[PDB]
């Protein structure tokens, strides 16, 4: 297990555009397009990623690629993030990987509400954390795979996502 087999099992796979929980038009492994509800909006957003006339399909190799660059631009974000960085390079791998599935998700503008959960994980309280960031918009909506997350902060193992 890693954080790429990981959002790929929180995320699914689809090739063609696709709605995601919060209604928005995305692709691939949750690429997000775009938070507009116009259809052609997206079009134009994925011509753009992709680099040619998609018409709203794409390859699996595409899926992987923006799905590698939106790993990267999580963790990045995260390391240029005065709330973040700290409490990421206090955590382990596994942790660490819990965070970044967290960002890709929500972005750092959807985690500005963590405060006090990131308090309590910089600490390693890892069960008090866990009780915090259930207490959430995030939990509410999203609860099994909120539960995944949880349990891989709570633990700092991957066995929410074996049997996966
Ligand atoms: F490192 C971390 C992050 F970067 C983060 F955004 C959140 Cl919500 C976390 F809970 C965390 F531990
Ligand atoms: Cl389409």
């Amino acid at each position: 297990m890693n954080i790429f087999e990981m959002l790929r099992i929180d995320e699914g796979l689809r090739l063609k555009i696709y709605k995601d929980t919060e209604g928005y038009y995305t692709i691939g492994i949750g690429h997000l397009l775009t938070k507009s509800p116009s259809l052609n909006a997206a079009k134009s957003e994925l011509d753009k990623a992709i680099g040619r006339n998609t018409n709203g399909v794409i390859t699996k190799d595409e899926a992987e690629k923006l799905f590698n660059q939106d790993v990267d631009a999580a963790v990045r974000g995260i390391l240029r993030n005065a709330k973040l960085k700290p409490v990421y390079d206090s955590l382990d791998a596994v942790r660490r990987a819990a965070a970044i599935n967290m960002v890709f998700q929500m972005g750092e503008t959807g985690v500005a509400g963590f405060t006090n959960s990131l308090r309590m994980l910089q600490q390693k309280r890892w069960d008090e954390a866990a009780v915090n960031l259930a207490k959430s918009r995030w939990y509410n909506q999203t609860p099994n795979r909120a539960k995944r997350v949880i349990t891989t902060f709570r633990t700092g193992t991957w066995d929410a996502y074996k049997n996966l």
